[PDB]
């Protein structure tokens, strides 16, 4: 099974001290594969047509040896799909040297990727092909033939989640075609039935490789998006079944773009495919205690405490979740909440912002440690979700302290994809404004 | 400060590697006394005029080396109060003996014992002696006097605790006179105002300094009774607050009989002690943290998970409270449990009954790891808890299994100090049992 991570996002590629962290991690989770594709690569994708030159092909076995040295297997990203005439002759060829550039290196494990295509199909192809997907499979095939026995193709397809291929994949005339016409030792990517799949489940996967004639390699999203880069996800792995794992033939974890962020992912990640009973919340209470040493406090042998690395994971846990402890904070506040002025003497309303000013002091805590700490790209990495995570626990404290103080029932607080969640989304939800500027909870 | 531990119990005293374990946690937890004195020990208390032999005292002496090696203090303990005659040459006489044998060899520090008396005084003192507390202290003074100022002295009072005095320590006479006979130098035990005290308050520790003269040291039974066999806390320290350490000379942690339990005992009061932000939750992580690698298992390299040692202090918690996590999911389970017969398709009855379901999953596993766990003597520490623990939740899921496949309303489930709290007494509040043999939930 082929399971790892792909350097695919846009930004700035990893540096090579960030590409060993990330490697030691793979191989440490029990993954065993890397593949590199940035953005930032020119040759990649934008002028794909082009050729390494001496330095950079270098540069790209250097990679593969340091893989090798940790026991994963290196891949190389060609994305020949913007502008290809798949039938021109100087295009083939163009890809074929490509190909075999990297084959001669040893670079033999190639992923070729066809997900941003024109509308239609270049007229030069349409009498020769019946397709893209024909088109595709044909000049894919031809990558796998040149390898002669030795390397490994996987294939991006331009319908790549259930959404794209329009809800049932067998639905799809294009991955009917791609399934009975791409060569069956090329492997295929699938994302689940969204980009970003909430959950990926057995029934789906079996009409998928229905389809496809073959199960498909797993590109999950789930803790990141190329396409979404205002978020972090620090949590376990979850909304995936181990029933699933017969059914698929690899899983490459999508990368935060930020090294830093990926320590939980991938641990996680580890632990789903190597243990029956994994658990998401006991899978992040064991990636928090090995995670914890890299928040070594700058000029001294301490660190930031197990329950702050923890909160920090509960926090920017999930695409479709707030993690549990935060959940269940403001549930509580919610149900205190159910009437316009809470009684300052009652129990549950006293309970309720108790821990709310606890989670408040714990915030402020972890904040404040993170500025200090040794690992000053673990530090930027977090810096902007913790300081409007901050900010937010901040004004609703201060929405609930003025509650009470019990104001008059008119008083007005002094100023100063819906499965979705986070911390900022959650407390806006509690703590509304009106069309006249006005706070309130929803009476 | 005077701040450690004392080993007072009955049972099997602590062998020669149980003793050096314990004080590497107490010097590791920042703290700087170990005081000895087994009831395994027949010159103590039950024979105190018999000196020690001249084996028993290099054990003694290689004790006070080991002690001093690891930066803290070692105190012999010398309890002559079950049967002395305060004013008899002979008896003042052989309590100077001791104390003469102890200072010879270099043991200065001792604690004086008085908490088991007659109900009357010897007829003997009572025309020299108007009191036991008169008695006591003169007694206690001779030993300070005969030390020549290198040694300290540390008192355990009659009355040690606020039922003891009377409720208002001011109010005791026996600490009145007390206070003012007693040599300043003397400190004083206090356990607050029961033997296990729920809470120690500062207005509590105002009232006892007045009486006593005095700050008092602190001797506190929170994780451990001399008299309560039956119980193990593996929680944090709480209860007492960081206000109260400018009225207190020290703080001696009563230890359980079983030398492995006591790791989360020893470090959390440590972290009290410490630090300004002490947080219960918090340190308690903190010591779960340091506790793990004691929980390796046999014949490999892995140990008991982090998840698991954290939900093993949840259970086994504090004297007056169930942990956070297992007290959340009791609670939402007698909230769903406010009807006889709980709708299953009901969300909350759903959500309550799955946390329950796992939560025996997660006993169960912390049950079997346990058996294979290399240290025999942690394994033998908790397993009749555990043992229990499992058999508790055992019952209570197929209680609620029994509800969600709906039974008919008068159908019958098929067979097979009250501030203090434990998961055991928690469950059967929850389950009980009828006059008539019949489990319910209240209705
Ligand atoms: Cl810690
Ligand atoms: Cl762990």
């Amino acid at each position: 099974m082929l399971t790892g991570v792909i350097e695919g996002f846009y930004g700035r590629d990893w540096r090579r001290d960030e590409r060993a962290t990330v490697m030691d991690w793979i191989a440490a989770a029990g993954m065993n594969t890397y593949i590199y594709g940035p953005k930032d690569d020119v040759h990649v994708r934008a002028r794909w047509r082009v050729p390494y030159d001496a330095a950079g092909l270098a540069r790209l076995t250097e990679l593969r040896d340091a893989a090798a040295a940790r026991g994963m297997v290196f891949y190389v990203s060609l994305a020949p799909c913007l502008d290809v005439t798949y039938s021109d002759p100087q295009d083939r060829a163009a890809l074929l040297a490509r190909v075999d550039q990297l084959a001669r290196a040893g670079l033999r494990n190639l992923v070729l990727l066809f997900d941003d295509i024109p509308s239609v199909l270049p007229e030069a192809d349409r009498h020769r092909f019946d397709s893209f997907a024909e088109a595709q499979a044909d000049l894919s095939n031809m990558v796998l033939r040149h390898l002669r026995g030795a390397g490994h193709v996987v294939f991006c397809p331009t319908e790549y989640c259930g959404r794209m291929a329009g809800g049932d994949p067998r639905g799809s005339a294009y991955l009917q075609r791609l399934g009975s016409t791409l060569d069956p030792a090329i492997d295929i990517f699938w994302t689940g039935p969204e980009i970003v799949s909430e959950e990926i489940v057995a029934a789906h996967l079996a009409a998928v490789g229905e389809v496809l004639r073959r199960r498909p390699v797993i590109w999950d999203n789930f803790h990141a998006n190329d396409y979404d880069i205002r978020r972090v996800f620090a949590g376990p792995l979850g909304g995936r079944s181990r029933d699933i794992l017969p059914l698929v033939a690899g899983w490459i974890t999508n990368p935060n773009n930020e090294a830093e962020a990926n320590f939980p992912a991938i641990h996680t990640t580890g632990a789903y495919l190597a243990d029956p009973d994994y658990a998401p919340e006991r899978a992040i209470a064991a990636a928090v205690a090995a995670w914890q040493p890299r928040f070594r406090l700058a000029f001294g042998d301490g660190a930031v405490p197990s329950d702050l690395v923890a909160l920090l994971c509960d926090l920017f846990w999930q695409p479709f979740a707030l993690g549990p402890e935060t959940t269940r904070i403001l549930s509580a506040l919610r149900a205190a909440l159910t009437v316009p002025r809470p009684d300052p003497s009652d129990p549950a309303w006293r309970a309720a912002l108790e821990d709310l000013r606890d989670l408040k002091r714990r915030i402020n805590k972890l904040f404040t440690l993170m500025t200090e700490i040794e690992n000053r790209d673990l530090f930027h990495t977090f810096h902007n979700y913790l300081w409007e995570a901050q900010e937010e626990v901040g004004h609703l404290v201060a929405y609930c302290d003025w509650l009470d103080e019990a104001p008059p029932p008119g008083a007005v607080f002094p100023a100063t994809n819906f499965y979705r969640r986070g911390f900022g989304v959650a407390v806006q939800d509690i703590l509304q404004r009106d069309r006249q500027g006005r706070y309130h909870h929803g009476v």
